[PDB]
């Protein structure tokens, strides 16, 4: 297993057709998970499954600029299950990040941070056993 929280370097930032694959297992009583695609201290793309927000499950996505969170984008389609092995794939496209979980399309997030070449770290945190974190070009 990998340490959680985990830092995955993205050397020279991200580019279209870069596919980031995160494999792990959701903890049995999971409350939260977060991916943070970072440009220095800024978070270009925060992907945040919440397992118990007002007694429902929701995906929250956002951007953090100068330590300020922006407007949230929310998705009630919630593919994660407590205790189960998962795969998150984030595909970088010219105008958005595309996320698929367990080989099913989940959501798209339009680029707010435009310096893709400076998004040089992925943070992985929360209620998971993390097995691997890697990237390839499709
Ligand atoms: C609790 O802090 C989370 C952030 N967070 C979570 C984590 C974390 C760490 C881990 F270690 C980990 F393992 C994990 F799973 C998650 N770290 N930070 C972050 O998720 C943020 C994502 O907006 O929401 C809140 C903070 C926040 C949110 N907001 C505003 C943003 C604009 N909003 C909005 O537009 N609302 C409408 C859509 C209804 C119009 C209202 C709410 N202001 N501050």
């Amino acid at each position: 297993p990998l340490i959680v929280p985990y830092n995955l370097p993205l050397p020279g930032g991200v580019v279209p057709r870069m596919l980031i694959t995160i494999l792990g297992t959701v903890k049995p009583n999971a409350n939260r998970i977060a991916l943070d695609f970072q440009r220095g201290n800024d978070v270009a793309f925060h992907f945040n499954p919440r397992f118990n927000e007002n007694n429902r499950r929701v995906i929250v996505c956002n951007t953090k600029l100068d330590n300020n969170w922006g407007r949230e984008e929310r998705q009630s389609v919630f593919p994660f299950e407590s205790g189960k092995p998962f795969k998150i794939q984030v595909l970088v496209e010219p105008d958005h990040f595309k996320v698929a979980v367990n080989d099913a399309h989940l959501l798209q997030y339009n680029h707010r941070v435009k310096k893709l070449n400076e998004i040089s770290k992925l943070g992985i945190s929360g209620d998971i056993d993390l097995t691997s974190a890697s990237y390839t070009m499709i």
